[PDB]
């Protein structure tokens, strides 16, 4: 009867989340119970497709549409769903960006090492999608899941004033220090600190777009053979 | 100094082609070309914009300002009149507009419009400066008055604030395959933040954009671009 | 463990009945500026030290970038002594990898010196 024990689990997971909403090792719990039978990826064909539905649209959209004004009630049927709907990756992405807005960082953080976990057990699953084609994990899925002393001195100054005022001030902020830089190793710093700022605002696309500009503006300038660090992360960035 | 009397006359036939007709165009185009030709080049900017150049002074406006609700054809020429004194008062240009508008002269406000829309097309460097006092040339609610991408975009960072716009050009950017269209669209991002305020986040976004244009050899192919971007850099 | 010390602080600082740690210095590893650092060392033991402790911090140190002011530390430190001469060598050799690596287009101070530093 792994099927009862699989309930023993979510049930002390429920409770556990009960108690302490704010601590991980439920949600981890769960997703155990959840991810515990499954031993090889679903019978899959043309396309990589799998007889497998996606989430119901509505359902989703529905979901995404609760996202501005978020409660500790919404994170629920969340959860409740990628309870059911194992492989709907995307979901996991949703419960961490919620948890996030609700104010727990440590499980949204644990939310994704338990998925990058089990990609890692069973790395088919990136490839596989739905009966309709699409992903079982997107590209903004993915970009969750992968991971100065100077350059830190200002992103912190700023990130600071992008929380007191809003990305408006940040930006107005950065301006205002730029205009008093001669060494292009600070500027090409500020730079980049205003793509990190855009990251944050949910800038996605316009913030890879910077990165690329960024990486090769320094492979061009040599940077592989003096301060190699600030280019490889550079090339990571940019995807 | 024999271009006054040219000016004048310019004007007195303005005054004619009015009375005669307060519904018809002409009349008042030619008014403006009695005030906007002699101007060939911006005047000199310091301190935040400050041109040395006087304004309208507020009380006086303040008055136009109250007389709007109800308005007559004594008003609308003391407001002509005074935009006659004042060439760069741009803020008349747009209460002429409306007096017009609502008083049936319909096609006139439209003209009274474009002839701006020429002339600051003409010196686009106008849209940026302001008088002695700080006060706009081209005020916040006259730009709005005179409204694909930088088309869309600009027009989103007037309506909702600058953040919507960023947030769009990001969504554009999503669907932009070919560099060229990459190159633009970060180039709008640079407008944009010298429209929201800050001149030297977007001065080094110029930077970085001519010295890549220069580099891909496009002062061979798209060399009005090479040089535009060029002088935004200075 | 590591999230058990940092929801409170404290824990780490005590210790038994005995006087034993809670947390030992060596449990506490199993978790977890350089010319200012050693240009005092120099004041302190001699010169001697000075390059002893220079050379354990290079033991590390992946970023070629930070090698060069490693070796700038050893010009500084020279130079201060009174070895006038093995000094402005040092600033030659290290003045000429910086027009090599292209430094006038990114960190151009640090070459400006460098070269009324050495000639």
């Amino acid at each position: 009867n792994d099927r009862a024990w699989r309930q023993t689990q979510l049930k002390v997971a429920e409770l556990l989340i009960e108690r302490q909403p704010e601590v991980a090792v439920g949600y981890r719990l769960r997703r155990h119970a959840v991810w515990a039978g499954i031993t090889a990826v679903p019978m899959s064909g043309a396309g990589n497709k799998t007889p497998l539905a996606p989430m119901s649209a509505d359902m989703v959209d529905e979901y995404r549409a609760a996202m501005n004004a978020p409660d500790q009630g919404l994170w629920q049927r969340i959860e409740q769903s990628l309870t059911l709907a194992p492989y709907w990756f995307e979901g996991h992405r949703l419960s961490a960006e919620v948890a996030e807005k609700l104010g727990f960082g440590a499980v949204a953080q644990a939310i994704a090492e338990e998925l990058g976990t089990f990609l890692q057990r069973l790395p088919a699953l990136r490839e596989l999608a739905f009966s309709d084609g699409s992903p079982f994990l997107s590209p903004e899925c993915s970009r969750w899941l992968q991971p100065g002393i100077g350059e830190a001195g200002l992103a912190e100054e700023v990130a600071q004033r992008h929380g007191e005022q809003g990305i408006a001030a940040a930006l107005a902020l950065l301006d205002e220090r730029i205009a008093q830089l001669k060494e292009p190793r600070d500027r090409f710093h500020a730079l980049l600190v205003q793509a990190e700022l855009l990251a944050q605002e949910g800038m996605e696309a316009l913030a890879r777009q910077h990165y690329q500009h960024l990486w090769q503006e320094a492979s061009r300038l040599g940077l592989s053979h003096w301060e190699p660090g600030l280019v490889n992360r550079l090339e990571s960035l940019a995807a």
